[PDB]
């Protein structure tokens, strides 16, 4: 669940950008910090945090979860697919990290008033890795 000392736009950070190159089973620990059971799947976008803002002015598309408010990047970028083991038993959660370079798509909204006044509307959902 989001941590409710988080905004949705600043958990979309935490969970989905990546400055540094993730390595997986390192870079999940500040997400399964928050919660009660290993995260079994998650993708990081590793571009800077303007590429990934600015895909909310990309391509509009349906959300899968009907929501009009998804956006598709217009071009490939560099993401890692992180998949829990078969044998992670939480607290110790171990990852296989698969790189990759494919189109995303998130959702976006305005931002909240605890989100920085410098973008006013930005991504709050990692809808898809394709």
């Amino acid at each position: 669940m989001r941590p409710p000392q988080f905004t949705r736009a600043q958990w979309f950070a935490i969970q989905h950008i990546s400055l540094n190159p993730p390595r997986c089973t390192i870079a999940m620990r500040a997400i399964n910090n928050y919660r009660w059971r290993c995260k079994p799947v998650n993708t990081f976008v590793h571009e800077p945090l303007v590429d990934v803002q600015n895909v909310c002015f990309q391509e509009k598309v349906t959300c899968k979860n009907g929501q009009g408010n998804c956006y598709r990047s217009r071009f490939r970028m560099h993401i890692t697919d992180c998949r829990l083991t078969n044998g992670s038993r939480y607290p110790n959660c171990r990852y296989r990290t698969r790189p990759g370079r494919r189109h995303i798509i998130v959702a976006c909204e305005n931002r909240d008033p605890r989100d920085s006044p410098r973008y006013p509307y930005v991504p709050v959902h990692f809808d898809a890795s394709v």
